[PDB]
RNA sequence: AUUGAAAGUUGUAGUAUGCGGUCCUUGCGGCUGAGAGCACUUCAGGAGUUGCCCGCGCCAGC
């Protein structure tokens, strides 16, 4: 009542309990198999690479022992066609998870 | 709603700053498209042909 990231992404406390499970799921991120079959061979996988200059008071510079932040990392890079899949059960949102229906009247109304 | 319930391996980072593919170099020197050659030799603008035939300078004039 009180949060909402709480119901919808769910939560935990581990001092009472009162476990609330995420209302949203999601699954990998995976190439379709159909791409993987048909490339093969090929790396599809690029390492690039970037600096971080660092010019001194005047203009000097420095590798390791100035003390300057001067360095030369690598980052990888992906390409191709990948498959997504997620799963929303918006329907329990508001609704606590132990009293799906309040069942008051004789009638299974949800207790929101 | 199950070894379960919540859970970014994340945020900042120029592989940069300067550097003439440049300077010298004749595709040049000598070379007759030249020498011999009748557009010549034989040819009538020629033969025949009337500038013809008839014709009052005329009659009256002191």
């Amino acid at each position: 009542k009180e949060l909402a990231d709480a119901d919808v992404h769910g939560f935990l406390a581990p001092k009472t309990g009162r476990r609330r499970v995420s209302l949203v799921k999601a699954s990998f991120i995976l190439p379709t198999e159909d791409f993987i079959k048909e490339v093969e061979g090929e790396r599809l996988i690029t390492a690039i690479k970037h600096n971080r200059v660092d010019v001194d008071e005047k203009g000097a510079i420095g590798s390791s022992k100035e003390g300057t932040a001067q360095m030369l990392f690598s980052r990888e890079y992906a390409t191709g066609l990948y498959g997504f899949s997620i799963v929303l059960d918006l329907g329990l949102v508001g609704i606590p998870q132990g009293l799906p229906v309040k069942f008051e009247e004789n009638q299974p109304r949800p207790n929101i």
